[PDB]
């Protein structure tokens, strides 16, 4: 008689350590979120952003867009058989407030006041007209106010024996290896949950999970497989996965270098122009992604999912300066005067100096190892020196956050419009804090964009909302502020062994992935029976 264990791999880890803290992102374990922590609302990214609700049942902005109010579900239960009511969530936002370490997707610069209207509503006061403020809200964590409120210090709080309100809060197993998280007993949505554990192996870096994976060991993930057909595909008609289209992956310049060679050729446009051109992005897609993936070659990173939204003219002027040609960043190198000026065949700066530009990407993600791999070569066709380094995710994270990088390949959280992209990559507010992820940290400010992403969803009207798009556009692509490669894809592999009801191309129900910060995940397990 065996329980059902669906085994998942949401992030890579040397080691497990027991911490199920849903507000430290960077250093808990990444089935806290959704998993343990339910979400008000899960917002289908992939379905215009058509709300899905969990624990709230409503919500409704103000007509002034200045507030907006939720209605709280009755009948739920926190795993240790406590009521969940609007206090959790008014204690939850206050928690974050005080404490913006804990802040991590900075909703503390939208929402300056939260009350409880009773036991089962909650108002939200903005700072800023926000029509797209639920979204917002929906990514804070809602914890227990009877557990929280007796908690010492949240932010080294280790929440070793969670209590929560979602599907999978019992630790059954914990070893450095492997985790099991077995189903909340008083789990509200019960009768449409029939997956009994989750099963969390660890697993270090794309090698050591290729052999776990064709090997029929895994039910659910979401990692880079290399030469999937022949590799895993082949391996079993049980073996499935579909990639629908995500998002945008760039080189990422530090604006900020205090390196006096790097930072005059990393803060020159030309210099970013032809960095840009230098690159096959199309060579980067075959070989390192082994097609999974499209060309990028707006400046501005749009990509071709949001082509509806893009100022053509804009696209079309700069789309040169993103396009595959070597001649032509050879002769802008030239005209913009990064002259080699010492015999070696690489270009030094204006002011004559020899430099290395040092392009880091993720320890273990092998895909994007590739490719800076690939670009350090097509970059030295040009003249330009570079060197790949693969950090670990924290140092390669901590380094962009510090500003001691140079160039790093990244990819972005993907929306339901052009708005998750580039308030992320570009608004100067998210450089500074904490909780703060690396998306912004290229450490470029423009107060006119700030303020263009500032007022996107100053009103419902979505004419104005795309001028406003035009705009963003246009000022990014004039100053190429990253180099944009391409748009990758929400990679995702499932085995049908044990499970059926999985999302699929003939069942596109959803982003399918098992990553953290794809609250989908929650719905996506509540379809699955063995
Ligand atoms: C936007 C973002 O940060 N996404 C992260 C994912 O990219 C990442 O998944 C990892 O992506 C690598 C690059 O394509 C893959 O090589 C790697 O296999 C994959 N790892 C896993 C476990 O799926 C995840 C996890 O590191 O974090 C997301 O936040
Ligand atoms: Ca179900
Ligand atoms: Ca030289
Ligand atoms: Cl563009
Ligand atoms: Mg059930």
């Amino acid at each position: 008689a065996e329980r059902s264990e669906l085994t998942i791999h949401p992030k890579e880890f040397t080691t497990f350590v027991r911490n199920f803290n849903p507000f430290l992102g960077a250093t808990n374990l990444h089935t806290t979120t959704d998993f343990i922590y339910e979400p008000l609302v899960v917002f289908n990214e992939m379905h215009g952003n058509t709300p899905v609700f969990r624990l709230a049942e409503n919500f409704q902005m103000s007509d002034d867009l200045m507030s907006v109010t939720f209605d709280i579900r009755k009948g739920v239960k926190w795993s240790d058989g406590e009521a969940f009511t609007a206090d959790d969530v008014v204690y939850s936002f206050n928690l974050v407030k005080e404490k913006p370490e804990l802040d991590q997707s900075g909703i503390n610069s939208w929402v300056t006041g939260v009350e409880k209207v009773n036991d089962y509503q909650v108002k939200f006061r903005l700072s800023e007209a926000n029509s797209n403020v639920p979204y917002e809200i929906a990514k804070v964590p809602v914890v227990p106010k009877h557990v929280w409120s007796k908690v010492k210090d949240p932010s080294t709080f280790t929440n070793e024996n969670p209590v929560g309100s979602g599907p999978f809060t019992v630790i059954d197993t914990f070893t450095p290896q492997l985790y099991i998280q077995c189903e909340n007993p008083n789990y509200w949505d019960a009768a449409n949950l029939d997956v009994d554990c989750l099963r969390v192996p660890q697993i270090a870096n794309n090698d050591q999970f290729l052999g776990k994976v064709v090997n029929g060991e895994m039910d659910w993930t979401s990692s880079f497989v290399p030469d999937i057909d022949r590799t895993y595909a082949a391996a079993s008609p049980k073996h499935h996965y579909w990639y629908p289209p995500a998002g945008t992956q760039a080189f990422v310049v530090n604006f900020k270098n205090p390196d006096a060679a790097k930072n005059e050729a990393l803060t020159n446009v030309d210099f970013r122009r032809a960095f840009s051109m230098a690159l096959d992005r199309q060579t980067i897609i075959d070989i390192a992604f082994y097609g999974g993936g499209t060309v990028n070659d707006f400046a501005s990173g749009l990509g071709y999912a949001f082509e509806a939204w893009s100022d053509e003219k804009t696209h079309d002027k700069f789309k040169a300066y993103n396009s595959y040609n070597a001649e032509g960043a050879k002769k802008l190198l030239a005209k913009a005067g990064f002259k080699d000026v010492n015999k070696d065949g690489f270009v030094d700066t204006p002011s004559g100096k020899s430099f290395e530009l040092l392009i880091q990407s993720p320890n273990g993600a092998t895909d994007f190892n590739n490719t800076v791999q690939l670009a350090v070569e097509q970059l030295a066709e040009v003249g330009i020196k570079a060197r790949a380094r693969t950090p670990d995710f924290s140092v390669y994270n901590q380094a962009m956050l510090e500003g001691t990088y140079d160039v790093a390949y990244t990819n972005y959280f993907h929306g339901a419009d052009p708005y998750t992209y580039w308030n992320s990559a570009y608004n100067s507010a998210l450089q500074s804090g904490d909780g703060m992820p690396r998306f912004a940290m290229h450490f470029y400010k423009n107060e006119k964009l700030d303020g263009l992403l500032n007022s996107f969803y100053k009103t419902a009207d979505k004419q104005e909302q795309l001028e406003i798009a035009h705009g963003i556009q246009q000022i990014i692509a004039q100053d190429q502020v990253t180099i944009p490669v391409l748009s990758g894809a929400y990679m995702y592999q499932y085995n049908t062994t044990r499970f059926t009801g999985w999302w699929n191309e003939e069942n596109p129900k959803g982003r399918p992935n098992i990553w953290a910060g794809i609250p989908e995940r929650l719905l996506h397990v509540l379809d699955l029976k063995p």
